[PDB]
């Protein structure tokens, strides 16, 4: 179709968090089919980032989550016009980020366009004290609203020490155009960074995602 086997991703992220702005910069691939995406990602304004990078990793697309033939696939069949997401996080300690990816297709790559923003981050959180070390592997829970598609999913970054420190997604998805809608279904995922820098100003980011259903 438009989707094949191996695709290609480049995204450029605009944000802040308590304020302070920045941009990030990324370029990778993805297999569609099997769920899997890897990335390498630049730190462009900002850096080095004053918050634990983790905060930023699930806002660097549901099209790299494996589907069986018996779940609707809302992201694949949105292509090529594409879809656009908008998610808030609201972490436990009142620290609240928003993010919003518009996606779109050019030949065999997605193209992100991503505003991430974050306030409220207490100044000795681990956040901003940089104490994170992964986020747990989740399950997103997905339901139709209003004709389109929400994806919800209660998060854990695992902490320095020990210990978790939770947060709560609310995603909604926005196909670019008419498709056919879902019914409730799964998607676990399991995001981790597999090297970086010292500051992370160099990081590279993998993602494998799969959907279940009753």
């Amino acid at each position: 179709s438009v989707i094949k086997p191996d695709m290609k991703i480049k995204l450029r992220m605009e944000g802040a968090v308590n304020g302070h702005p920045f941009a990030i910069e990324g370029v990778g691939l993805g297999k569609p089919f099997e769920g899997k995406q890897s990335m390498d990602l630049k730190v462009k304004e900002g850096g080095p980032l004053p918050f634990a990078y983790d905060i930023l990793t699930t806002v660097f697309n549901r099209v790299f989550a494996k589907y069986p033939e018996n779940i609707v696939d809302y992201f694949k069949q949105s292509f090529p016009e594409g879809y656009s997401w908008e998610r808030s996080m609201n972490y436990e300690d009142g620290g609240i980020c928003n993010a919003t990816n518009d996606i779109t297709l050019d030949g065999d790559c997605y193209i992100y366009e991503i505003r991430f923003d974050g306030v409220n981050f207490p100044a000795n959180g681990p956040v901003m004290q940089k104490r994170t070390v992964k986020w747990e592997p989740s399950t997103e829970n997905l339901y139709v609203r209003d004709g389109v598609l929400k994806g919800d999913v209660n998060m854990a970054l695992s902490l320095e020490g020990g210990g978790h420190y939770r947060c709560d997604f609310k995603t909604t998805y926005k196909a670019k155009k008419v498709v056919q809608l879902p019914d409730y279904h799964f998607v676990d995922h399991h995001i981790e960074i597999k090297s970086h820098d010292k500051d992370y100003s160099n990081v590279n980011l993998h993602e494998h995602a799969e959907a279940h259903s009753e």
